[PDB]
């Protein structure tokens, strides 16, 4: 932890980013605080005023859970300020924000187009690979998310996408039959939330079910129910999407096993930073 510790004086704050549980989070810029490097640009995660002491607790918790991972598909810790306050915990800057703001911003109609197409099946099945990669990590830590969903992934300035954060410490559009029904969360309901991810993907982050009601919906998916496939999406995705939404959890495939069926069709890049290809899975 104390080789965490970085002090304030190394932070500057640039703007707002956007809103976290615990407060607002912003873009800023570190002094020093990656070997090799004079500067990094970073995300600050702040806590609110209006939190209780308990609260302030868990902030500080949490970062320390983030400091046992070390995966290139889940948003690093890169420091923590936990002496005075404001408390402040630094992560690594994903230039592009969460994937769901990033795919809406690819439509057509965005007002805010980037200028380029919108997502490759190519860059699609890169998408898929590095979130499942991010995922099998964190079940290997034993972390059950909870709510994998497109707003809970993030795009790094390179375009790679990362998961968040370890999970959440609701999302019923995004949850699987069985935790609907019992209320059971598993690595296996989180492999559900994961085909809604690719669904996001190819419907440029449209809303699930998107007429019906959290009420419907509920009862729909209980029954048997799920989302149909987006217009022309491409049929490898669609396939994924079906193994992932099977009733049964016990026949949705793994992290692992999504990775496998994906790694001849990636990036060069990716056995040299994915777990999968790590000695952390061999
Ligand atoms: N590392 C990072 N790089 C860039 N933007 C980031 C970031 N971390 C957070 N943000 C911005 O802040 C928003 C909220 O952060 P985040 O989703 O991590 O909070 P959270 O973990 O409290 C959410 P919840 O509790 O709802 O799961 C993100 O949607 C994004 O816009
Ligand atoms: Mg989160």
């Amino acid at each position: 932890p104390d080789e965490w510790e970085v002090s304030r004086e190394k932070i500057t704050l640039l703007r707002e980013l956007g809103q976290g549980s615990f407060g607002m989070v912003y873009e800023g810029n570190a002094r020093d605080i990656i070997k090799g490097e004079a500067e990094t640009r970073v995300a600050v995660k702040t806590v609110n005023e209006s939190a209780s002491l308990r609260e302030r607790i868990e902030f500080l918790n949490e970062a320390s859970v983030m400091k046992g991972f070390t995966c290139h598909h889940v948003v690093r810790l890169l420091g923590v300020v936990s002496k005075g306050q404001p408390t402040l915990v630094v992560m690594e800057l994903m230039a592009h924000g969460d994937l769901k703001s990033y795919l809406r911003s690819l439509r057509p109609e965005a007002e805010n187009n980037p200028g380029r197409p919108p997502p490759t099946l190519q860059e699609m099945i890169q998408m898929a690979a590095e979130i499942a990669d991010g995922m099998a990590y964190l079940n290997a830590k034993k972390f059950v998310h909870r709510d994998l969903a497109a707003r809970n992934c993030m795009v790094a300035h390179d375009f790679t996408v990362k998961i968040g954060d370890f999970g959440m410490t609701l999302p019923v559009r995004w949850m699987a039959p069985e935790s609907l029904k019992d209320g059971v969360f598993t690595t296996s309901s989180d492999m559900w939330s994961f085909g809604v991810v690719l669904w996001e993907i190819t419907s440029l982050a449209e809303q699930p079910y998107q007429g019906l009601s959290n009420e419907q919906v509920l009862k729909f998916v209980m029954d048997g129910g799920y989302l149909d496939q987006p217009d022309n999406c491409p049929e490898r995705v669609t396939d994924l999407m079906r193994m992932c939404w099977q009733f049964n959890p016990k026949m949705r495939p793994t992290f692992l096993e999504i990775v496998n069926l994906l790694k001849d069709d990636l990036h060069p890049s990716f056995p040299e930073v994915s777990f999968f290809h790590s000695e952390e899975n061999k």
